[PDB]
């Protein structure tokens, strides 16, 4: 039995200004990647992330107050989105979850290293099914997937409860090398399973009506190395030096956040990046 996560994607003025006309494709590209992660067999469930609504905030007053404070930005957001949801799931534009993208550097109660935030186990509560995501380039697709984990009640993989069952998975509290063959830990698989078995995802049973089409291409087909560097380091950045770490310009100064090149990214004629390796596009 199939879960469809009817989603609204929302992007603030910083996003509108940075991305201009390409913003909606960018959001859908981010979400296509997350949607793929949620189809991986390791999650032990059938889960379909679909978009039913996008809102861009060209006008700051028509959005929530976005600030550097992650949990307030999230509280501002989760309240504001309520007004934008029809009350029956019968309405084609009714969403089970809302996600805010900002270029604003989000900060926790210690550092601004924070890349996103969500509340835990909220997926079918319209007043709390929310997450906020820092757009630091195409890595935001993983941030999205991670925060939607929490919304599905998965805790961090280093939490006491995950000891029996289990930093190489989606719900690692810090980024490391993701185990591309099994992105979801045994703890994540069990915790989302329990949540749904306990009947907490009843709003995820109904199919989307006229959902917004997700890009079927890999993200590096849309966005070359220079473009990815621009997403992370601003429009004046471009690619420096392959596939494992993207270095970007900033004398020749280059810099990195230690992220991989997006899957699909060209690394020479007839080759492109997959799981941080430059492989042939035609597979033998
Ligand atoms: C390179 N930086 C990181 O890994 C940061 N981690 C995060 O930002 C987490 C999200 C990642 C997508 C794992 C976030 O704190 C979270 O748990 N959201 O629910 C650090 C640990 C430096 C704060
Ligand atoms: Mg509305
Ligand atoms: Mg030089
Ligand atoms: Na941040
Ligand atoms: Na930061
Ligand atoms: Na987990
Ligand atoms: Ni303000
Ligand atoms: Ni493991
Ligand atoms: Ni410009
Ligand atoms: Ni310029
Ligand atoms: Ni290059
Ligand atoms: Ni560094
Ligand atoms: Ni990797
Ligand atoms: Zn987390």
């Amino acid at each position: 039995s199939h879960r469809y996560v009817e989603t609204m994607l929302v992007a603030d003025q910083s996003m509108a200004e940075f991305h201009g006309s390409g913003l909606k494709h960018y959001l859908l590209t981010l979400f296509s990647v997350a949607a793929r992660l949620y189809k991986h067999p390791s999650i032990r469930n059938s889960v379909s992330l679909v978009v039913v609504k996008i809102l861009v905030i060209h006008d700051e007053q028509k959005g929530p107050e976005v600030t550097s404070n992650a949990a307030l930005t999230l509280r501002n957001f989760c309240n504001w989105q309520k007004q934008h949801n029809p009350p029956s799931d019968r309405d084609a534009e009714h969403y089970d979850t809302a996600i805010l993208f900002t270029r604003q550097d989000l900060c926790g109660s210690q550092t601004c290293d924070t890349l996103g935030m969500a509340d835990v186990g909220t997926v079918c509560d319209p007043s709390r099914s929310c997450s906020v995501i820092e757009d630091d380039g195409l890595q935001a697709a993983f941030t999205t997937a991670h925060e939607l984990g929490h919304v599905f009640n998965m805790p961090h993989d280093d939490a006491k409860q995950c000891a029996s069952l289990n930093d190489s998975h989606m719900m690692a509290s810090m980024l490391s090398n993701l185990d591309h063959s099994q992105p979801w830990s045994p703890c994540s698989a069990y915790m989302i399973t329990s949540f749904l078995d306990n009947g907490h995802g009843e709003c995820l049973m109904d199919k989307p009506q006229n959902p917004i089409q997700l890009p079927g291409d890999l993200p590096g087909t849309s966005y070359d190395a220079n473009r990815q560097c621009q997403f992370t380091f601003g429009e004046d950045s471009k690619h420096c030096p392959t596939c494992s770490t993207l270095w970007c310009t900033g004398v020749l100064v280059c810099q990195t956040k230690h992220f991989p090149w997006a899957d699909g990214t060209s690394c020479g004629e007839g080759k492109w990046c997959i799981n941080g390796k430059c492989v042939n596009k035609l597979v033998p």
